[PDB]
């Protein structure tokens, strides 16, 4: 794979495909990552900065299961008696399982860092003109395997956020595809946009993908990692329409179910992107790409 | 409860007793904390990040199911066919339970941050003279539901871990009980250092039960054996590790100096950046 060799200088295994330490080498360049999205944040947007679980009945409650059920990390614990886990326990000393006794927590790895603005936003009544920003970061979780250093399990998320009237969203939506690639070209990146679907899980997942797809509701911005075939999604473009206005019952400035829309950033896989492209040396990078990311 | 006006400013409610979501105004002070802690790295002390999970059998190998089997969160998946996983979905549909199709996953969400480095330390083979210093991170999880604001259930853990002979650790662990209180008297915080397990404890709820905010861990020569970890002389390695809790300490600050920041003392505001 043609990001394997970056892996000496950015990562160190921690026994599971997909979940990495990282150095202070990708560890600053993730940061610098981090603030240039800052610098790009409109007025009156509300950052919020998630934990990496949320609440279960808040993550079922938005249809996350129908989507993607194959993809959720649920939290589970000994939530027994003292005489049941002390047992648990015993079979552990004695080279069995112990894993039998868990059972589901009332918490979810978040796979998503938006999720949880929707239930905060609906807590505030209806939404004024002009509707709500937010900006939202969270250390996410897919339960998606893979050796590849583009997909991982545990991975940072940065979005923006906009909820309110289909039209707030729209134009939202599409100020952000004009910068989302102002940032990428600044950044020295290789990208294309293209219109987009959510890896569905099953038979009707597929009907789901094709929908979504001709509906617009996902655009991404491309970047080659393994192949200029195969490029990798670092940016995302979401309309979800009034789905989380009607879930949460989120209120229009015109008494409507609310419209919601996020431009997602994959902050491993920009770093990635930045590291597959430039090099692991940060001296020898581009002039215009160190002054914007403040190095010099 | 004297930490529970704080909230409206520092957090916002996620559903869950000691998960929140962080203001920007908290999320500032703990990225200054971090910061400070970073700005008293010794020389020679090795960075690494560590995402919210761990693997699963090297958190058992550490001993934590024994002592802590109640606070473990383990991971949980449906690992089942396409078959399996659409009925699982069908069920809650239909009113029922879609949990009984979930298995425990390879990974654990990490209870303290330093459990990783002693698997990563001892692939590199026997330590050198002097040891092994490192400057970890990481989202801990332990299923201790509360409502204080000093006991959470997902909190930030920074640590400084040696990884040496007893006097190499010995010697570390009195350097950093003396540099973490310094820290504490340069943040303006009032504390007590009491409890091998030193704790710097800064009264938030009440003077007469404060809040341990940092800690030292000594742990004998346990991650050494389990990992085969060998010293310079080629004896089993000792670990020890001074741990900053980060949202106590964002906690404690705000407490102690409350949360307009333009009103914080001088010398602290400086240290801080700000
Ligand atoms: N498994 C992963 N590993 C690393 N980063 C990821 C992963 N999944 C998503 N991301 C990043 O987070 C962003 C937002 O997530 P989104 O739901 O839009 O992803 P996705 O449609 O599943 O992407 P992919 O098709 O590659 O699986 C993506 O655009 C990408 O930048
Ligand atoms: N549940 C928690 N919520 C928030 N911060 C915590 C929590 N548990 C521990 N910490 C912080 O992490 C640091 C190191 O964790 P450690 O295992 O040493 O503490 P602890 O003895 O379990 O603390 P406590 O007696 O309060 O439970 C602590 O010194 C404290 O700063
Ligand atoms: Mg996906
Ligand atoms: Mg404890
Ligand atoms: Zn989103
Ligand atoms: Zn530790």
């Amino acid at each position: 794979d043609p990001l394997d060799h970056l892996a000496d200088k950015l990562f160190h295994s921690m026994g599971s495909d997909g979940v990495y330490a990282r150095t202070a080498l990708y560890e600053s360049i993730v940061e610098r990552l981090a603030a240039l999205i800052t610098s790009h944040r409109e007025a009156g947007t509300e950052a919020l900065r998630f934990p990496p679980v949320m609440s279960r009945a808040q993550l079922e409650k938005s249809g996350y299961l129908k989507s993607f059920p194959n993809l959720l990390g649920c939290v589970c614990g000994l939530h027994g008696t003292e005489r049941e886990i002390n047992a648990a326990v015993s079979r552990f000393d004695a080279g069995g399982d112990w894993t039998t006794s868990l059972s589901p927590a009332d918490l979810v790895l978040s796979p998503a860092a938006c999720y949880p603005v929707y239930p905060i936003a609906a807590s505030r009544g209806p939404l004024p003109k002009g509707g709500l920003r937010f900006d939202v970061a969270a250390d996410c979780f897919r339960r998606e395997p893979s050796k590849h250093l583009d997909r991982l399990q545990s991975f940072r998320m940065r979005e923006y956020v906009c909820i309110g009237t289909p039209d707030d969203v729209s134009d939202f939506r599409e100020r952000w595809m004009v910068r989302a690639q102002a940032i990428a070209r600044d950044l020295g990146l290789t990208f294309r946009v293209d219109y987009a679907s959510d890896p569905f899980f099953g038979r009707v997942g597929q009907m789901k993908a094709v929908s979504q797809k001709q509906q617009q509701l996902k655009f991404e911005l491309l970047i080659p990692l393994r192949s200029e075939e195969q490029p990798t999604a670092c940016m995302s473009f979401n309309y979800h329409r009034e789905h989380f206005g009607t879930t949460w019952g989120i209120q229009d400035a015109n008494g409507e179910p609310a419209h919601t829309g996020c431009v997602a950033f994959g902050m491993d896989r920009l770093a990635v992107a930045m590291f597959h492209t430039h090099g692991t040396d940060l001296s020898a990078w581009p002039a215009k790409v160190r002054d914007i990311l403040g190095l010099q």
